[PDB]
């Protein structure tokens, strides 16, 4: 696997994790729901942000990132299920912060990755991209009463 | 159909089309790149707004909205290809105008269908965005040489 | 019943649930109190801002409102009830959804009413108000861990 | 008359009273000058706006907006008058009260015939136009004493 | 008489003085319409805001504040009448020069007390407020071609 | 020809160009449109903002501004006609920058006329407007692929 | 008397001037008061930056401006007299176009004694600061219901 | 005690206030942490505030502000505990509700000693900070549900 | 003395200050100039809302502010001279520090009558002034390399 | 060395923004007012990276190129004056050509700084190649050209 | 030492500096007094920001910050002294630039560690902050009239 | 004529923005905060001079140089490479020399552009020179010297 595999694969990633931080953000009840559906928002346009520049930077090393909903399935290694049953609001974060930690440890494989390949701009652009993530999943498992690798 | 189902299925179409006005801005390659790349962040921001807008309208009236990729894809009319033969600028700009008119006719439909529902806040909500569409629809086929309805 | 006096109602209406606002927003205790207390801010400047519109619409259309606490009290369909014995934040929540819920009934026996009158405008602003009536009545539904409608 | 023209006729009143707006902003006298003056600066880009966005919605739905001075004084139905004897601030003022009502009652008209047309954004351009011209008309008649019906 | 009654008596004054400032910002006309209109916006938002810091520094003192139109009217001496006869400008311009008077006065009043029973940050918060009550005595007087305390 | 009426002259001209360059912003169509487009909207600000400033110039030196379209065509030199036929991207950009050089000459024009008569602050500002006009026709020519003075 | 001596001239008479658009500025009153209030906070403004420019301006050609009020009194052709009786808004208004009509004769003066010297950056500097003041000539003379020139 | 000592005494204390701030930023878990979270940022920045200014206050009057850690510790009467076992969201607020009620006491006791010693403008410094302290007092107690009193 | 007198005084006092702080900004130099430039533009801007502030207050509490340099030389304290024999940087801020600990000495005796005479608003007022004065003399006697009361 | 690299990246990015200044002053077509604004943006952009560059190199201890005679001595970016205007398409492959230099160049100076033991320059080099990278993408679609092509 | 008591050791530094900073800010005298004054206070919102961003880091890899002043006392390498003797201009930045030295090392020793344990964000985040580190020692010894490596 | 003179004032500029660049790097002393914020000030308002003087170059039909050498050929201010900082007073020395040498050729170039009858380009170096005499004061009063002195 190589680097424009990764970004691609992220692309993917991101995408079908944008829309499940819409599904949170639709869904969820509770006491906490005016500062959790607000701060869905911000998630959302977060990794909206990282996603387009995951894409960018796969244009910018000769890549093709996928563009369709179709290939975002069918790579993606995240993983989204249709909102039947309603959930509690513990559980829509618990959801966030297993797919956080996915992308996480995925980002972690990239960064050796990039680094073997000598890609020093994708490996500065994984590294600040997880330094954010690790910082959601420290707040977000304190808001589950969890210590960040609890 | 009823409301409930019309605002689904545009919500399911405006995953399909924010996606695909993300191939545009991506693909794209030639003399206009700069204006149209971004004009493609515009539509973008915008687009996703209307669909954040037909969701959060959907849920207000007792609905629940797609919230996952395979729903999106099982449910929208507007159409996604992948990025595979190179397409000119008029050539991306005859998909987006082809999806614009889409989302236009299918916004026409919907207007009708509430206002015989009697539901008169999705229909100023739909009439704003078909106003928004049309304009849309004027000026990129005024960018293909074209009148509106042409 | 006619226009005029439709608004007029609602601007005794407004007056109280302004008031309203401020009692929840000044007697609230409890784990949300920050998020609820600046919400009740939002609110009461957003309400306040129906209340001027409805009233300019009023003047607009050659009517006279209310414009005293008395004419209010006389008028006003809306409940208001001294702070006596200590409320929890549910309870006030509840008061909250269910003036809301007053006037999204009201709002649409209005946009019904002016739509038969020809009164095109009033029926705009009267079905603008409502949507975001209903957004408010889905988010703190929502915040009460029950569906909008129920 | 149909959407088409009645758009167009409106872009040629526009425009008169756009300029009519200006001459009533540089021959005005008296002790209201500095904030009536304002005043017209304000309304000579509402508008402004408002001309613009008659045209847009012209052009997208296939028409062609006059776009010379000869076509909106030959097609437009507000009057104007060179300024030459002095006038008194009420008497500007009354000019400005009566194109404002032309316009609106000009508005009502069209309101009417794109509601019979179908044209649902139309239909709801000229509505929020009406409302902020019978804001408008409520404003100076105020200034002149008067009643907005008055 | 002590703090906390006097400062929830001002609840009441401040919720009958800024519904007098709406009666005036409504019912207004007059060749100075457009700016002393404004200028009831002004006055609205900060009288308002004193209202709110008075509410709130009743409640950090372990006070009350009254919450209903009821308890308003029944403890407010700021004194409001329907809008029966036409006012002019001038006589709704007294009828709030007036009102600003009562205010001063009972502030300095508060001012004396609070300053009698050792609450320094509730007297620090009267003569502020007086401070801008002084101005607006002054500046509204002036209007009225009178001098201050006149 | 003296000053009041080089003025009021320039005052006609510059309501005739601004209407063009509506005429111009609507009817354009072609791959530059949206960048084009835009620009229409800028320059009709920027000599609608030259039109008010040679009016309120002309005002206080005694001048009377002509303010009726009927005046404006009788006095403009600037030419116009109804867009019947359609015209190409540079077509229009052709008539645009013929106009500019129309009113960079008769500017000149003025500033040696406004310098002959000791008109210090109208040969100043004159001389501001040719300042941007010839910018303008450096800009547009460029785009025309043409040099400036060709 | 040559261009230090002017702009020096010139130090004195704003000070005077800024010191009088002060004394409007409190002892106004009449119907006007907001708006003429507002209105000499704006000119104070204006000329004090006026002053400080032309204090710089005369620093830059090597000159050494007034610093004391003993010197602006002794040295501006500016008038003041203390305030004793009460005077109308039309007076004040008067009083200040007076002041304005002497400051640009004076700097016509000065325009034409910076020519003569070959000092363009003066020259130039005095005739901004006129077209200012012929601005203010034009509109505090509408106020007072006359002609600029009248 | 005097100003002076007491002024530097309240150095200590706001630097031991905000380091504890910061602890209960830092460690803090449950539902209500995004708004707690930035709340607690919040009050480190007004703190930080209180303190700059209490040493500038100190400078001023001649005093000589402890400027080191080892003072902070030796000379604060606000106490700190390294956070050891883990703690509520109620537990450390708890103890904030605790120091505010520490520094709000003391500040009552400078507010008298500074009226005793004539020093106004430390007095007035301290009632505004002892005010914004009342203010935090009512509202964390509200969220732990307890009058601002209990 | 009384307190309109004393504010009259300090009308007068300010007047003079500020056109000091005017011949200070003008005729230095030095290495600090820059720095000390910007310094006296901020001291100008602030002292000049002191002074607007207190011919406000002097209004609304019935009194008459002088307008005039004749009153203002006649009634202040503060010296002025003329700029003749070049200063040094340190003899500028000297003279500065002097006038500012006269306003310091003159504010505090203000204090103290207005507190005797029961004008809590002019005593608020004058406290915060004095509070900005002692910072001001701490940093420009800092500057000096002084102690504040030294 | 580091020193000798950063300093002959202010003589190259002097020569770069004078560059971008031709383009900025003669482009003439259709595209002019995107790609005029373009150039200013451009202009800002690396202005700053050459601000940037000598801060660093001050900060290291060295001593920056100051003036143009030492730019145009030890600049490996080329420059040439133009009579002439050139169609856009040229003035882009100029640009793009440019660009390329500058992202090589910066990939040494990568390697360079990270044998070197200069973690701080080395970020610095990183992030501006990552804009560098970016452009290389944007200008050569504007070209009609793949990225890498 | 490994990575999180390398940044827990960090965050006593920060926090002994930032109190350093602050005692310089208050205890500076001389000619360059204001520039320095503001300096210190932008460099205090610096390095409290990276300390807040260091404890951050620190909580995100499961660490516990230390949040007293006697943590930061015993584990601090960062040296601090009472202010009792007066110091210099040159000496107080001294101070400065040799705590920012200090930093300088420890870091590099940060970055080092945390390459050598494979904490690519850490490490990126200590290169950042370094960076910034080196470029306040360039500037603060060219104040001091030194090289950065001096 | 106007088009030779604004071109050398094109070539006169970029050797000065770079000069100020030059003065913004080394400047040491304990004036260093406040002038080089004030530096990055100066390298703004003359860059957009040298900009703004280069658009009017072409909207009169004329070609602005565009490379360092033909600035370097064409210049009249002058630059030297600095070894060495030299003191923050000598600096101001050569920022106010150059600002003066370029007063005095703006004035020139105003009263050519009077007599060729450019009105605008006249305008715009009247403005340029109020700048420059405004900073002439202030540098020369940080200096603890007279303006004209």
């Amino acid at each position: 696997v190589d680097t424009k595999e990764f970004l691609n694969h992220q692309v993917a990633n991101l995408n079908v994790f944008t829309v499940k931080i819409h599904q949170i953000h639709w869904y969820m009840r509770g006491h906490n729901f005016f500062t959790l559906h607000e701060k869905m928002d911000d998630l959302y346009s977060e990794f909206g942000e990282q996603m387009d520049e995951v894409a960018e930077r796969l244009l910018a090393i000769g890549g093709s990132p996928f563009s369709t909903l179709k290939e975002f399935l069918e790579n993606a290694s995240v993983e989204e299920a249709p909102y039947t049953k309603p959930k509690t609001m513990d559980q829509l974060m618990e959801d966030l912060v297993g797919t956080l930690e996915l992308l996480r440890d995925e980002y972690k494989q990239g960064i050796e990755l990039t680094d073997k390949e000598g890609d020093d701009v994708t490996n500065d652009m994984l590294i600040a991209f997880k330094a954010s993530i690790d910082k959601h999943i420290w707040m977000f498992k304190a808001f589950l009463g969890k210590a960040p690798l609890e």
